[PDB]
C-alpha cells in the first residue's frame, strides 16, 4: 500500500471524478466523496486498511479541461496540502473536438494538453509525497473511430509524463479494452463517456491495483 | 403531396416518435404531438399546406420494440381509423442486445422483428390508404461496428416489406449517414440515438420528401 | 446561402426570438437556442450545411421593445462580434398600447421606434457582414383590426429601412397573411403573437428563404 | 331579488364557471367556488344579502361543452337538487372550430348546440325553482370576425330558448360589448376568452343584475 | 366619481391591504394587485369606468404597523407621485396587543398610532388630490371583546383624523358590523381578521361607496 | 394510574386529535402519533412510565364529526382491539354551524350529537377495559359567545354521558377556562380551535391529571 | 420557580436545542423554537405559568461544539441580553473523536472543552440572573461502551462548573440512564443522540425541575 | 467461482439489499439493482468476469422481516425462476424487538424466524441452482449488547440452516466485526444497522469471497 497511514489523498479530474461530489470541500464524509470511482476506492480502502486514517478528498469538476484544472490548481490542489494528488483528466479536452467541431477554443490539442499537464506535475511534485496519472478514457473497442484514436494519443502522452516525473501511472483505457472484448460500449456507458457502476469499478480497481491494495492483505 | 386533404395521419414507434407526446391520445396542435420529428412534419405540413386540413397523431411509446407495437396495435392504431400510418420501429428490438446483452427476453431478434411487422404491416394496410415504413437507425458511420452493422439489417427487413406491400419507405439511415460524412456522432446525438434538434430535422426532412413535400410549392 | 462558413449569426428581438433560450450566452448547444424559430433554423442549416460550421447565438429577451434592444445593443450585440445580425422586434412596441393602453410611456410609437431601429442597423452594419430585418408580426387576418393596423405600419417601417440601408429583409406578416387565408388565428396562437410549432415553422422558413437556403442543394 | 332565502344555486358551465373550483364538490364559502365571476356573485349576494342563507355550488369544468354537460347532468346537477341553475356553455363548442379546425369529433356545431341545451333546459325545468341562461361570449369588437360571428349566432339559441321556457337570460356578450367601445381585447383578455378579474367582474354584474341585485339596497 | 381621469391611485396598509400583490412595485396588472378588496376595486373600476383609465398600485405589505408604514413612506409612497392614496392600518398594531401580549414593543399604542398616522397624512396632503382613510376592523360582533373594543378605539381616531384633515373615510368596521348582525364572525374569518372573498367585497364595496362609485352610471 | 401495563390505548378524534399523524396506521414511537397533545401524552407516559409497556394509536381524523367517526368505528376502533378509547369530538359537529350556517346537512346538532355518541359509548364499553371521554372547546372566554356556549351544551352531554357509562371525563373547555383568565385567545390560537405548542400542553396535561398521573412519581 | 415575570430565558447548544428552530433570531412564536425540549419547555411554562410573560429564545445550531458556541457568543448570546441562559453542549465535541477519528482537529478534547465552557459562563454569569448548564448525554446504558464513558467525563465537567461558579445543573444523563433501565437505546434514538418526542419531554422535564417547576402549582 | 455463465442471481432481503432498487422489477444494469452492496457485487463481477454474462435480480425490501419474504416468496422469488438466490434476512426480526418493544406482533421471534427461513429454503433449493444464506449483522462490537447478543443467535440460526442444506453461507458479522476492531459503529452506521459505501464494500467483499471470486484472476 503505497499511501502511508494519516495521509491526505487528493483526487482531481472531470465529472468522471466530481460524481455529485458536494463542493467545495468535496470529504467530511461519501456523500461529499460522490457515487463513482472515488467513493469505491476511499470505501474499499476503509473496508481493508481502516487502521491507515486516510484522508481523501474530491475535487473533481464537471466539464473540465487540463486548461480548467491550471486556472483552479492553487485553491483546489496546492492550497488543500495533499500527500498525493491523483489526476484524470482529458475526456472533455478531445470531447469538444467531436461534440462542438467548429468552436475550436473550447478544445484542447495535444501539445497545449501535455505542456499543460506537465507543468500541474512540476509545479505539485515538491509539494507532496506522490502523483498519480491515470489517463482518459473512451469507452470504445474500435482503435479506429476517431474520438478513440485521440483519445489514445493523450493517454499515450500521459504514460509519457508519468514515466518522466516518476509519478505513478493508471492505464484507464488497458482496463477498459480488455472488458470491451466482451461488452458492446452501450452496456458500460450509453455516451461512451460515463460509466455504470460496472465501469466506476474498473477504474477503481485499476487505481487501487497501482497503489498496491491487497484485497485480501498478507501480514 | 402523397396525403391528401382531410386525411388522418398516426405515426408510431418508440422515443424518437413519442418525443414527450401527450398520453393516451397524441393530438394535435399545441404540444400533444411532443418536441421532434413528428411535431416538426406537422409544422412544415401546415406551414405550407395549410388548406390541407391534415390530422395528426402520435402514438409513440418510449422503449417500444416491434413486440410492444403488436400489443397495442388495436387500440391505438387500428381503433383510431387512421387514413396512414406511419411505423418507425427497430432501435429497441436491437440496442437491448447491446445495452442487455444477458437478458435475451427484453431482445426481438431478426425473426421476430420481420414476421411480427410483417404481421402488422399486412393486416393494417386494407384498413388504411396507406403505410410509411420508417427504417430504425443508428447515428454511427462505422458499418462494421456492430450494433450500426445490425441495425442496417433490421433496415433492409424494413425496406423489402415495404416493397412487398407497396408501402411508402424512409430509409433513416441513409439521411444521416449523409450528415455523418461530416459530423462526429456526438456533434449529433451523444448516445448515437437520442439526436439534437438538427437530428430530428434531418428525419422531417426525409419524410417530407417521401411523401412529395415541396419547400416552395411549385405551382 | 449568404452564410459564409465559421461566421456567427446572432438572433435578437422579444420572446418570438428569445422562446425560453440559456442566459445569458445563448449558444453552446440548442437548449440554449430555446425551442422556437431560431432553433429550427439552426436545426435546418447543420441538417443540410453541416459543413459550414456557422455559429449561432440567441440573444432575444422576452417582452423586449426596440427601446430595451437599445438599452443592451453594446454588451448583447457589439461586445458579441457577431458576422451576422437579425433583428426582429416591434411586437411589444405595438402590443402595450393595446394591452395597457393608459400607460402609455410603455409605449413606444412609430416615430421613436423608426429611429431606433435605424440607429441600431447603422451603429452594426459597418461591423457585421450583414443584417436581416425581420418585420414584427399580429397574427389576425383583418387588416382594420386596430393592432393589426399598427403592426402593418411598423413592418412598413421596418421595410423603408432595410431598403435604405441594404439590409436583408423578411416580411413576417406576409408570410402570415398566406396562411390566414385558410387559418383563423386561434389554430396558430390564441393570444394572437406567440404562436404554435407551425408559426415557428413560417418564421424559420421565412428567414431561410431570405438567406438563400436551399431544401435540397444543388452543387 | 329573484333568488330567494334559504335556496341552492348552481352553477354549471366550464372554464370562466371552474375557475379553478374543488372538485368534486365545489362548495362553499372559502375556496371552494374559484376565483372568478361565481365567487363575485357570491361574496358581492354575501355582503348585501347575508340574511338571505343561499348556497352555492359550483360544477364549472374547465374544457366542457355543452356535450360534456348532458354526459354528467345527472350526477353534477339533478342529484343535487339545487333550487336555481345557472348555465354558461358554449365557448368551446364553438371554440373548438376555431383552433382545432380538422378535428371536426371535438366541435359541437348548432344543431347539436341546439337540441342539447334545450333539451337539459326542458328537463330540468320541472326539478328546480329557476334557470338562469347565460349566453357564451367571446371579446372582440368586430361583429364580422368569424368567431365572434358564430359566438353571436350560439347566443342567439340561448336568448330563444330561454324566452321559450321562461328561463332567466343574461347577455354576457352584450356585457362585453359595452367595454369594447373603450378597450381593445388585450385589455381584457389576451386569448379573447379568459378574462382579468375586470372581465370577470363584467359577467358577476351582468348575472346580478338580472336578479335583481341592488348595490344599495333601497329600503 | 372622486377619482379623475389619468390619475394614479395607490392603496397601503397591512395583510388585508397586499393580499398577495407583486413586490416591489404592485402595478403593470391584477396579479400584481393580489386577490383581495384592492383588486376587487380595479376591477369594479374597470368594469364600470373602463375609460378612466386609472393607474393604481398596491403597496400592502403583510405584518405591517404605522410604525412600519412610516419607515416606508418616503419609498413607497411619496416617490411613486400618487394623486391619491389610501390607507387601512391598525389591525396589527393591536393585534400584537393580545395575540403577543408581553412583547409590549411589538404594541404600538393608541397615542403613538395617532400622532404616527396624522403625520402621514399630514406629509402627504400637500402632495396628492385626495388621501382615503380607511379604519381598521375587527370581525368580532360583541363591542366588549377586549380586541374589539381597542379596534373600535382607533377606528374614532382614524375618523377624528380625516374630519381634521379633510380626507375622505371609510367605516369598515362599520360595514362588518351590519352583515355580523346575521353571520358569526366565523363564516366570514376564522381569524377574525383575514376575510373570504365576501369580506373582501363588503371592503371593496365600502371604498367605492366613499368614492362616488355608480353600480350602474347615471350619465 | 389507571392505564396498567401492557395496555393498548387508542385516541380518536379529530384534527386536535389527528395532528398529521401517520394514516391509516397511526402507531407508534418516530412520528406516526402526530405532532400535539397525543404525540405529548404518550412521550410523558414514557419518560416517566417507561416500563409500562402501554402501546398507543391514534385514529384522529381532521375534520371529523362523531357522524364521521360512526361511519369508521368498527374499522378503526372495534377492530384495533384496544383496551382503552378516548374520543375528543364535537368541535366540528358545533363549528360547521358557525362557519357554514347555511349548508345544514353538514351540521350535527344536538340531538345527533348525544344519540350517536351514546351509542359509540354503549357499543364499545363492553369490548374495552375502559373508555375516556374528552369535551370538545372553542379558545373563547366569553361563554355568551354563540359557538362557545354551543360548545358548552355539546360538553354537558359528553359529561352526562361519561357519568352515566362510569367513563373517564376530562373538561378540556375547564383546563382552557383557566389559562383564558390571563391570555386572550389569539395568544393561543388565532382560530380559537387549532392551539400552539402550549394548547397542545394544556390538553395533554388535562388528559394526564384525570389518568392519575403523576410529574414525579409518589414512591 | 426560579425565572420571574417578564425576564428572557435564551437555550444555546446544538441540534438537540436546535430542532429546527427558525434562524436568526429563535423567537416570535413556537415554529422559531422548533419542536424539541426547548418547545415543550415553554408550551409547558406557558400552559402552567401563563401570567410570568416570559420570552424565550432559541439559539441552537446543529453541529456545534463548545468551539462553536464561542465563536458566535458575542452576537447569539450577548447582545441578546438574556436574564438567564442555558446551555447544553458536548454531544459533538465527543460525537467526533468516534465518527471522523482520524480528523482530530473536529475534536474538542476535554480540557479545551473545560475550559471553553468555564469561559463562557464566566464571562456571561456577571451579565444575567442564572445560568442553567445541562450536561450532555449519550442515549447508551453502558457505562463502558466508548462514546458513553467519554460522554459520562464531559458530563462530570459540567458539573464541576455548574458547582464552582454557583450555576444551576441539569444532569441529563442521569434522566436517561433511568429510562435506559427498561428501554433498550432503538426505542428512543436510532443514532442514540437524537431523541424521539419521548427523549425531548425527558430533557424538558429534567430542565423544569431544576427551576422549580410545579406540574400542579400550589399557592 | 461458484457462479457459472448465463446464470440468473437474486438478492432478496430488507433494506440493506434494496438500496433504493427499481421496483418492482429490480433489474438490470444501469441504477435498477440500488445503491449498495448488491450494486456492488454486480460491477465487480462485470469488471472481473464480464464474459460470464451473469443475470442480476433485486428484490430487496425496506422494511422487510422473514415473515413479509414469505408472504411474496412465490411471485419475487419462485416466479423469476432464478438460478442462483441470495438471502439476507433478520436484521427487522430482530430491531423491532428492540426500537418498537411493546408492539409484539412486529416482531418475528426465534422460533418464526426458524421456521419460516428454513422453510423458504427447502422449498427453494430444488427449484434452483444454489443458495447463498447471508446473515444479518448489527454493526456492534459488545457481544453482550443485547441487541447484538439476539442477532448473534439469529445468525446462528443461518448458518445451521445453510449447514444443514448444503448452501452456500457468508457471515456478515464476522466482516464487521474485523473492521469494529479499529472502528466505533457511528464510524460505519449511525443506526448500527444502515452503512456508508464502505459498509456495503464490507458486505459485497464478504459475498464475493464466498462465491470464489478473485480480485485478479490467477490463471
Ligand atoms: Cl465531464
Ligand atoms: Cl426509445
Ligand atoms: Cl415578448
Ligand atoms: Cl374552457
Ligand atoms: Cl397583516
Ligand atoms: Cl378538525
Ligand atoms: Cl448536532
Ligand atoms: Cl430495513
Amino acid at each position: 500500500m503505497k499511501i502511508g497511514s494519516g495521509e491526505k489523498l487528493l483526487f482531481i479530474g472531470d465529472s468522471i471524478t466530481d460524481c455529485g461530489r458536494a463542493r467545495p470541500e468535496g470529504e467530511g464524509s461519501f456523500g461529499a466523496l460522490g457515487t463513482g470511482y472515488v467513493a469505491y476506492v476511499v470505501g474499499l480502502l476503509q473496508a481493508v486498511y481502516p487502521e491507515l486514517g486516510i484522508r481523501v478528498v474530491n475535487k473533481g469538476i464537471s466539464g473540465n479541461t487540463v486548461r480548467d484544472l491550471k486556472a483552479r490548481w492553487e485553491e483546489d490542489v496546492i492550497a488543500q496540502k495533499p500527500d498525493w494528488v491523483s489526476i484524470m483528466i482529458g475526456i472533455n479536452d478531445v470531447w469538444r473536438q467531436y461534440d462542438l467541431p467548429f468552436m475550436k477554443e473550447k478544445h484542447v490539442y495535444l501539445d497545449e494538453y501535455e505542456a499543460t499537464l506537465r507543468s500541474l506535475v512540476l509545479e505539485t511534485k515538491p509539494l507532496v509525497k506522490g502523483i498519480i496519472l491515470m489517463t482518459p478514457f473512451y469507452i470504445e473497442g474500435n482503435e479506429q473511430d476517431p474520438m478513440r484514436r485521440t483519445m489514445d494519443q493523450y493517454g499515450r502522452v500521459v504514460k509519457q509524463i508519468a514515466e518522466e516525473t516518476n509519478s505513478l501511472f493508471v492505464d484507464t483505457q488497458a482496463a477498459f479494452n480488455e472488458v470491451l472484448k466482451t461488452l458492446y460500449p452501450a452496456a458500460l456507458a450509453i455516451d461512451r463517456v460515463h460509466p455504470s457502476v460496472a465501469g466506476h469499478m474498473i477504474l477503481a480497481r485499476a487505481f487501487l491495483r497501482e497503489i498496491g491494495f491487497e484485497w485480501v492483505r498478507s501480514r
